[PDB]
Order: structure tokens, then C-alpha cells, then sequence
């Protein structure tokens, strides 16, 4: 309680999922919250569902939207106040090996998982830095920034990307003294209305030669490490890929 | 606050630095505490300092004793209850290149920093396995279990030995449904007393090319990811590396 | 000598420093290779100071242009016979912060660096798949796909992503019973021409809290371990990094 | 050919498997080679299987015996002259869970895994360093120097600190201008008469699930990137890890 006092936060994809339990928690623990999402009906329920316009609002955004971002800063400005924490939460996925990866999947995902990213973490250090905020960038990668998967291959390209290109700006906001800190986290397979929708997912999801604890975890286990990285408790790490996959990359 | 509600824990080296101030935020968020180091006289003074009897507790331990490790675990039981919680924090370390090692010197620093650590993860699997009690064994490694320091040659191979030998157990544990977890954590350079006794030290270790922040951090920095580590908001996490080193290991 | 009898090698950015040092070692170890460059003249005269028109050979091409990519496999095929080897080398780099990287230097250099390597192995794979080739995808990164630089954020990103994108198409080479292996090597700083007309850089490459050798390496340190990756020598060896990087990544 | 000229190179578990493998190919790239083993019928008979005295002979040794680590360089010093390279081959393994490791198991393992390659580290540099020699060792660790099995608990503890001990002297090595270079190789599963002794061994080794590839790998498969590392080829690389795995740890 408390961990996350005075802090303004976005939430990139922040409406459904694992980024709407980002939200809940990052509410329950006195942080200010803009939750951002494509579809307007959506987002506005879901940042109802939470708590009060004082709390959470919702703005609708593309995160592969350049000119977006400035908007998308400008209004949490204006709402809430001086942006402290940016979860660059959003992504998709594509069901594909490199080899059968067409140009426009390619790129699709791209400016989504990966141009995205980038621009949220620019934008983000020029907004934040030297404002004695305790300025926190945390970019959602996976255990796929780690190994690779036969059948996710351009996501494996922008997973792996946002896992270094996070430590090149981790380092420079470091040696600049800007008081912003960037960190990778990385879920392994995680519940979610979507899996609940692909019948037998979770079934192989599970299986104890990809998840050794023999399930798949939860949104909150996800939302638990954000708390600690968004709040000052993390304030001497920066650069570190924080890992939570019930044992997947450990074999 | 509560954070830690119910939870039993041991914590070796539990007396000073870093190992007392994870003693201090367990009991802060409601678990009971038994620290262990080689001294009575400090260990009385340390565990008074933070709580009373019914909260924190000393025992009188070298981690290198296998023996006195099954003594530690039956009198945290009798006064505490059930053990959920280990915390291998005890070490020494030596300034010595591989090349400059005595063979007393090794074996003695692997005593400590690898046996030790071994027989309480053994015996803590033994003790915690199977009693629904959300157990969790805390392996202290540093990021000498990443990289080498050409002046740490038998540390980095203690260091090295618990990164991995931690993954084995977490594996067994999660693929037999034992309800344990085991990861390491990987402290940098800390300020701690000791440090403050040797002059120039801090100013070494603070420098850009080591520590990107251009400080060092404090003991609290790790106290705050033990507390997440032992607590069921990270249930998922098994077999994984959490790095706290002010941006030492991302350059 | 004749470790690479029979392969048939493309090498893009083949006409200059490392890419040019592995074309040559190619050649004398008994393969045929086709260099690429963007320049015809420096490009022709590459190619003949190594050998004659029956041993290496000269293509035009910027590794960005996606359709230009079929034409060299033809023009190879046509020149030397079935592809069996592709080394994807052809870079460029910006010197920029994440902070300070415009997103025309973003594209810019992602459309080399990253599209360019998906083209030449989705096409790689699609062309020497179940050929009984041997054949082999050296994926060229370098040390900043390990660890970050503050002032090289598109390359960071670029080589992380490469990194990762390389171990997916291992597995599903593997899986799927190809013959293809992938694979990447990581440089370190390397002496090039290049470097030479930069007065000063490599006295600051060469710096111990750098290069713990003290000095930088020379192109052929990379084209030897890109013979051994070539080479049946390797043919266990699939979605592993080799770094040949003087000690940097070990600090 | 002749990649080894010169080179005077001790293998320590020489007489059988990976490292007679490495053993026969020293001796064809013109390598000097001393072999060691705790039997004089099997080590003699190999050691002429592969060459005549004047190339190869063999020393009986146990690697965790320091003093006897002395002899060994005295009497490779006086039959072939002063030593170059030396691969710290010998291990054995033990099947057991860190659970269930007795206190003489895991003593026993780490005295050859462990203190045995120290052993030959410390003397090898002291050896070896200052004398234009271009001096190499080579430790040969394993995929479980990286990832854990529920089944190696002990073993997993060895190669994760041979991997991080060997960071440390390469960097001291470096940093001092010995002209000492270390590395470790880490084979994935590798066909041995001894597997082939253990019905059904290389049947659940070859699971896709396991390796990738759908098989297991061969003694030259290991011996080839040794001679990479031994000879002057490599005279950049030091501090690294070289896989040889199959796609293991790729996914
Ligand atoms: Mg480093
Ligand atoms: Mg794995």
C-alpha cells in the first residue's frame, strides 16, 4: 500500500490483460494512471471498472502512431500531472517462422512490438529526465527476448531488440544523471481471456517440457514485478531483465 | 505492509550489512525472523535492535557447519513454526587472482560461499517441500555470477556454482510440485560498513566505468527485492536471476 | 586448407574490411563466393585481387532492397551452382543516443541492419533447405547485441535483434530436418580502414575498462570463425552466439 | 593442416571419448600432446592408437591430485617441451537431484570437476604466462554450465563455476599481458561407447524436446572447436563461451 505515492503512470495496451492488471495495481498503490488501447468502448468501461477519473482515464492510441505519443503525453500532462512511469505494454503477435514471415507481418509487427517501444521510450526520456520524478521506463519483452520459438520469429526479432536496445538507454540516462531508470520484463505464458479463446492453448501451454511447474501464471504476477520496478523500492536497478516464466528459460 | 503475513524465515549472515536489513523489511511486513552469524555478542544486539523475541531471533551458525544447519532449522521451528523461507546470504571474499590462490584460501571461501549454500538449499527442500506453506529459498549470488573480476577469482566461481546449481533445484522442485522456489540474487557494489572501513573503496567502485549511476547503492536495495522474492506476489518465478547493480552488468 | 571444399558462399558487404577478409579465407580454403556492395567499382576490383571469375565474383546490391536479394541468389546459382552458404554482414551504424535517434536514422538503419537480415535468411532457408548442402547462416552481430552503449541505440537494437530473430530460424531449420544451421558471431572492435580514418578512436577502443587485451583485433580474427561456421566442422553447432571480442563482454 | 604447429598440449581425460577425440586431432594439426587418465593399460593402448612417442604419450594422473598436476608439467616439459595449451577435460557425473546429494557425492564430484580444473588454471598460468607461446586453456564445461536439470544437481554447480572462474583468469591473463587466453567449451549431448552402455540414453537424448536436431552429436564435434581455441586462430577470443549443443539452449 502506498508503494506507488505520487506517481503518474502509462499504460500502453493497458485495457485488457496483463496491462489492465498493471493498471488495477498500479491504482490500488496511490499511482495516477492513463491506460491507452485501440478501441474506445473498450477502454472507457475498462477504465471505469477500475476507479474514478481522479485515478485512471483511458485515451485511444496506436502505439505505432508517432505523432500520437506527443498527444498521448500532453493529456496524462494535463490530467494528472508531470508523467513519472511508462509501461510499454502493447504488442502482437504473429503465428509464424521466419521462413513463412510475408513483409507486411514483418513489418506490422515491427512498428507495433518494436518502432513502438522506441518511440515511447524517446519521448518518454526527453519528458522525464531531471525532474527529480524517479523516473521509471518499464518495456515489456518475454521470454522470448531470450530463446527462440520455431513459430514466432518476427516476434523473437522485436523481443530480443527491446531487451538491448533497453540497456543502451538504461545506460545513458545512467551516466547522464537523469534520474530515469529503463528495465525489461518478461512473462513467460500468462492466463488471458485471449488464451481462455484458443481451445487446447493452455493445454500445451502447461506441458511440463515447456513450463516446469506444470501451469501457466496469472495477469497479477506480472502486475506484482511492475509495482516493484515502478516505485523507488527498484531505484539502484536499471539495464536488468527481469524474469517471471514459472521456470521456462531455466531448462 | 503484510506483505510477508504467516512467513518463517532464516536468513545466514543475518547479523550485519546487507543480510540485516532483509531481517529488518521481513519483520516489517509480518514474518517471523531467525538470523544466524559467528558472533553472540553482535547477533544479540542485532536482533534485539529490530524486534522483540515473539518477531526475531539469533542463532549462533557457520554456514559451513553441516551438522549445525539441521540444529538451525528444528530451533526455528520450535520458535517460530514451520519454515517457509530461506535466504543464503552468508559469504566471505577473497582478493585474490586465480593465478594468486592458495589452496586454503579456496577451500575455505568454497566452505562458505558454495557448501554452505548447498546444504541449506538441500536441507530447505527436505523441510519445505509438500506443507502448502509458499516456500522460497533465496539464493544470494552478486553479479560476480555474471561476469568476472580479475582480483575475485575463487569468489566468481562460487558465484558462478550457486547461479546454476540454483536452477537444478528450482527445476526438481516446480516438476515435482514441491510448492518451492529457488532464485538467485545478484547484488552490486553495496555500501555497507565495511565498505566505509576502507578508504577510497566506495570512490573505485562508484566510478562510471563500473557503476553507470556513478554511486553505489545501500543495503535497503536488496532488502526490497528479497521481500518480493519471499512473498506470494511472485509465485511464478522460479529458476530466475534478479540483478540489482546500478547498470553494472548492462555495459 | 580445402575446409570449405564445395560450398558456395554469398558474403554481403563483401568488398571491405571484415566482410572482404572472410570472403578471402573462403576462397583459399576452396569455396566459391559471391560478394556484394553498393559501389561497382570498389567491388570489382575486391574481387579481383582475391582470385579469378571461376572462384569469387562481384553482385551490386543494397541488402535493404528486398527483390534485389532473388536476383543475386539467381545470379549465384547461375555463376557457381546451389547456394549452401550465406554470411548476413552488411551494416551500417549511427551514433546517436535512443534520446537523439531521429526516425529517419531509426529506419534508415533497421532497413539494413534488421529487414536485410530477414530477407537474406527467410530467402537462405526457402533456397537451401533439403538440398543435402550443409548449408549454413552465419548471422553477423557484434558485441552491442549482448550489452548496451549508450550511444548506439538503433545498433543495439538491431543486433539484439538479430540475436534472437537467428535462434528461431535454428530451431525450425532443426525441427523441420533442413540441413540448415544458423547461427551468429559477435565482434568486438576490429582495426578496418574504416577505424584508421577515425583519429584517436581505436586508442579509446583499446582502453583496458574497453579492451581487456589492450589493443583491437584485425578482420581475420572474424574470418576464421566464420570458415569454422561454414565448414561441416560445425555441424553440430545451431542458434549459439560466438564471440570473438578480445574480453570485452567477460567484464 | 598444421593449424597446431608447435603447439605442446596436455588433455586431461585423454584416453577415452570427447577427449580422445580432441587427443587425434591435436596430433594431425601437428600438435605435441600428453594425455592423462587413471589407467596405464587403457591409456597406454590409446596413446599408440594415435601416434608414435615422439608425438603423443600418455601420464597417469587424477585431476583433483594438485601435486600431482606438478609432475604433469614437468614431464610434458621434458618429453615435448614447454607447454602451450592445455584442456581441462577430465569430469565425471553423478545422477542425483541436489535433494538428493550426499555430502561424498558432492565432495567427490567437485573435487575432479571442480577443484581439478582450478588446479591446472593456476599452474597453466603460471606456466605458460610471458613466453610468447601463444598460450590457450581450454575448459571444457557443457550445457549445464547454462541451464539446470532437475538430475545434475552437483554437476550443474561445477560447470556453472567453471564457467565464471574462467571469465575471471581470462580477464587477469588479459589485463597483464600474459599471452594466456581461457575459454570454455559447452558440449550438448555427445555419443560415447559409454552412452551407447546405457540402453535407451541416446534415444531420450535425441527428443526434440532435448535437442532439436532429432539426434545427438559426435566426439569431432567437440575436438574441432578445440582446435579452433588451441591455435592461433583464435589469438582475439578469451572470456567466451562456445556452444556445440545441438539447438539445446536455443530454445
Ligand atoms: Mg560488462
Ligand atoms: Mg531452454
Amino acid at each position: 500500500s502506498n508503494r506507488l505515492d505520487g506517481k503518474v503512470a502509462i499504460i500502453t495496451g493497458g485495457t485488457l490483460g496483463i496491462g489492465l492488471a498493471i493498471a488495477t495495481k498500479f491504482v490500488e498503490e496511490g499511482a495516477k494512471v492513463m491506460i491507452t488501447g485501440r478501441h474506445s468502448d473498450v477502454g472507457e468501461k475498462a477504465a471505469k471498472s477500475v476507479g474514478t477519473p481522479d485515478q485512471i482515464q483511458f485515451f485511444q492510441h496506436d502505439s505505432s502512431d508517432e505523432d500520437g505519443w506527443t498527444k498521448l503525453f500532453d493529456a496524462t500532462e494535463k490530467a494528472f500531472g508531470p508523467v513519472s512511469t511508462l509501461v510499454n505494454n502493447a504488442g502482437i503477435a504473429v503465428n509464424k517462422s521466419v521462413e513463412e514471415t510475408t513483409t507486411a507481418e514483418w513489418r506490422k509487427l515491427l512498428a507495433v512490438n518494436l518502432d513502438g517501444v522506441f518511440f515511447g521510450t524517446r519521448l518518454g526520456i526527453q519528458r522525464m529526465k531531471n525532474k527529480g520524478l524517479g523516473a521509471s521506463i518499464i518495456n515489456m519483452s518475454s521470454i522470448e527476448g531470450f530463446v527462440g520459438d520455431p513459430s514466432l520469429g518476427a516476434y523473437n526479432a522485436s523481443k530480443g531488440a527491446v531487451r538491448i536496445m533497453s540497456k543502451s538507454a538504461a545506460l545513458d540516462c545512467a551516466l547522464k544523471d537523469y534520474d530515469v531508470r529503463v528495465n525489461t520484463v518478461h512473462p513467460g505464458y500468462i492466463k488471458t481471456p485471449l488464451v481462455d479463446d484458443l481451445p487446447g492453448a493452455e493445454e500445451a501451454m502447461s506441458q511440463r517440457t515447456k513450463t516446469p511447474m506444470g501451469h501457466i501464471g496469472e495477469p497479477n504476477d506480472i502486475a506484482y514485478i511492475c509495482v516493484y520496478l515502478a516505485s523507488n523500492e527498484s531505484k539502484f536497478a536499471t539495464g536488468s531483465e527481469f524474469v517471471v516464466d514459472g521456470g521456462y528459460t531455466a531448462q
